[PDB]
C-alpha cells in the first residue's frame, strides 16, 4: 500500500509570509512544475501503481512537488530553509531509490541544477 501523502497543513503550526517564500513559490515551484522533466515528481510516488513495492521500504521520508506547492501555497513553512530541505529531500530520495545515469536520475538532477540556479538568486528576507 501506499502511505498517505506528507502533511500539508498544520492548524496548529504557526504560519508566514516572507518574500523568500513568495519566491519559492511563485518562481521555484512554478519554473520546476513547468519544465519538460517534472512529471515524476509532481506528486507522491504511487508505488502501487508503478509496481515498486519495495520504494517505501527504502523512502521514509518521502517528498514531492505536489506536496511543496500545497505546503507554500497553505503557508505550512515558518522560513524558507524548510521548503529548501523538502526539495532536497525530494531530489535525495530519487537518488537513493534508483542508480546514477538512471533516465529517471537524469531528469532528477537537471530539475536541481535548475533549483540550484534558483535559489542561488533567492532574495534577501
Ligand atoms: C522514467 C520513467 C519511466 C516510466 C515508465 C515511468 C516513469 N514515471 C514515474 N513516475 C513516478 C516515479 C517514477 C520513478 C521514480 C521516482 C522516485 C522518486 C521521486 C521523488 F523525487 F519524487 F521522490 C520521483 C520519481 N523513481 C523511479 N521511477 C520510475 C522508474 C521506472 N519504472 C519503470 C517500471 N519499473 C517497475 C521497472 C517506473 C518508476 N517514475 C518514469
Amino acid at each position: 500500500m501506499n502511505p498517505p501523502p506528507p502533511e500539508t497543513s498544520n492548524p496548529n503550526k504557526p504560519k508566514r509570509q516572507t518574500n523568500q517564500l513568495q519566491y519559492l513559490l511563485r518562481v521555484v515551484l512554478k519554473t520546476l512544475w513547468k519544465h519538460q522533466f517534472a512529471w515524476p515528481f509532481q506528486q507522491p510516488v504511487d508505488a502501487v501503481k508503478l509496481n515498486l513495492p519495495d520504494y517505501y521500504k527504502i523512502i521514509k521520508t518521502p517528498m514531492d512537488m505536489g506536496t511543496i506547492k500545497k505546503r507554500l501555497e497553505n503557508n505550512y513553512y515558518w522560513n524558507a530553509q524548510e521548503c529548501i530541505q523538502d526539495f532536497n529531500t525530494m531530489f535525495t530520495n530519487c537518488y537513493i531509490y534508483n542508480k546514477p545515469g538512471d533516465d529517471i536520475v537524469l531528469m532528477a538532477e537537471a530539475l536541481e541544477k535548475l533549483f540550484l540556479q534558483k535559489i542561488n538568486e533567492l532574495p534577501t528576507e
